[PDB]
């Protein structure tokens, strides 16, 4: 709840199709980039099923990729920037059978097809030029997380 950075949060009960990740934060006034990782492990070198990476340099854009066995795969990207320097934003990831759907501030933004099984994701990692306000989960079985 208004954590530091980097922020690593275990997903109570694991990640499953149907769930949603709700991120509230603020892009820094001097932001260059930041990322959200759907990681498969606690450690920093853990593989990443879905890497969401907004980049503010040259062509303002967002990069999407997967890291398996320490190797980044084919990079995907949308040459559009839904975030604004110094502005509060609402990032929502919905897990569907075929892909993660990204919605920024209510605006549908992208659909990243699954490369790594959704269920291998155990942690949500956030870091970069932003202020993190909160990370919330919706749907699925909460296991030990109270609500």
């Amino acid at each position: 709840y208004n954590p530091t950075l980097p922020y690593k949060r275990p997903i109570p009960g694991g990640l499953s199709v149907g769930m949603s990740v709700y991120i509230q934060g603020m892009a820094k006034e001097n932001m260059r980039r930041f990322h959200v990782n759907f990681a498969v492990g606690q450690d920093d070198g853990a593989d990443v099923a879905f890497h969401f990476n907004p980049r503010f340099d040259g062509w303002d854009k967002v990069v999407f990729n997967t890291m398996q066995s320490g190797q980044w795969g084919k990079e995907e990207k949308k040459k559009s920037m839904p975030f604004q320097k110094g502005k509060h934003f609402e990032l929502v990831f919905m897990v569907m059978p075929e892909h993660y759907k990204v919605v920024v501030n209510g605006n549908s933004f992208y659909e990243y097809g699954h490369r790594l099984p959704v269920q291998m994701v155990t942690h949500l990692q956030v870091d970069g030029d932003l202020e993190l306000q909160s990370i919330n989960f919706l749907g699925g079985q909460p296991a030990a997380a109270p609500y």
